[PDB]
């Protein structure tokens, strides 16, 4: 249907330099940890497991989402409305649990410095990230592909699944349980770090730094967290859609905020990304 031209111009060109702008910090920190062979560690290979994750969230169903907003309606076919679905809860639920190995690691690595290379090494590290993929992708894909609404009718309709049954697992499984395994291991962090030495400095940098990642990423999910259920377990559902919409984007900021963090929280990376642009 016809929509406006300078509004929707203007939205559209502010969204795609979202988005260049999440996949170049994305693309900078894979590089960064890759390309430089100081950078190689069971930590950073989280860090560029969570660049992988909220990369696709960027590249894929964030300019999906920012077509949908400047149509205004759902234009591609139904099955790709349900696999944008399912990549974006994919993408959401991944990083979440990829923020809590890093927060185990970081636990870890703070309380032993010296005996950290002795139990998070290379091969449990990777094992690990494997276990996370493969039990996000089954949160992620389990409530959306095994209990599934009756489709609409409507080819141009893509909705989100407004049932209390599947929102209530969604954002347990997804956000408020991983929420609380991070909160865990990061008061232990805390805790640790300021009751306890080259190398127990590091170890407190570097949690520091993905800390700041942590507390991004969970500032700015929580309000589509915090609407999406009461939404559906109050007689407001989900008032001002608008609201709902922004609460998604502000969601989908920290893709491109997380790169930002790496060189503003750490000189390691702020270096490496200075030497490899
Ligand atoms: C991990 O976080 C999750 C993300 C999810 N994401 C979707 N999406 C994203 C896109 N989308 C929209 O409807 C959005 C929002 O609502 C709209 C309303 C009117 C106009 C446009 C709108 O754009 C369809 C599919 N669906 C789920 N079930 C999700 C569940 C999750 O877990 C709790």
């Amino acid at each position: 249907a016809p929509v406006n031209i300078s509004k929707a111009i203007l939205l559209g060109v502010i969204l795609g330099g979202l988005i260049l702008f999440g996949v170049l910090g994305n693309i900078l920190v894979i590089l960064s940890v890759a390309c430089h062979r100081h950078l190689h560690s069971v930590t950073h290979y989280y860090i560029v497991n969570l660049a992988v994750a909220d990369l696709l969230l960027t590249s894929t169903v964030l300019p999906f989402s920012a077509i949908f907003e400047v149509l205004g309606y759902w234009a591609f076919g139904r099955v790709f409305c349900n696999i944008w679905a399912a990549v974006d809860v994919l993408c959401c639920t991944a990083s979440i649990m990829g923020l809590c190995i890093i927060s185990i690691d970081r636990y870890i690595g703070v309380s032993y410095p010296l005996r950290y290379p002795t139990i998070v090494t290379q091969r449990r590290g990777l094992m690990a990230l494997l276990c996370v993929w493969a039990l996000s992708l089954v949160i992620s894909i389990g409530p959306l592909f095994g209990w599934r609404q009756p489709a609409p009718e409507d080819e141009t309709i893509c909705q989100i699944n407004e049932e209390p049954g599947y929102v209530l697992f969604s954002a347990l499984g997804s956000f408020y349980l991983p929420l609380a395994i991070i909160l865990v291991m990061y008061c232990r962090v805390y805790v640790v770090a300021k009751r306890e030495l080259l190398k127990f400095s590091r170890e407190k940098k570097a949690a520091k730094t993905l800390g700041i990642v942590v507390g991004c990423f969970v500032l700015c999910w929580l309000p589509f967290f915090l609407v999406m259920p009461i939404g559906s377990f109050f007689p407001d559902f989900k008032p001002s859609e608008t609201v709902f919409k922004i609460v998604f984007w502000l969601g989908y900021l920290n893709s491109c905020i997380n790169p930002i963090i790496y060189p503003c929280s750490s000189q390691e990376f702020k270096k490496a990304f200075q030497n490899v642009l």
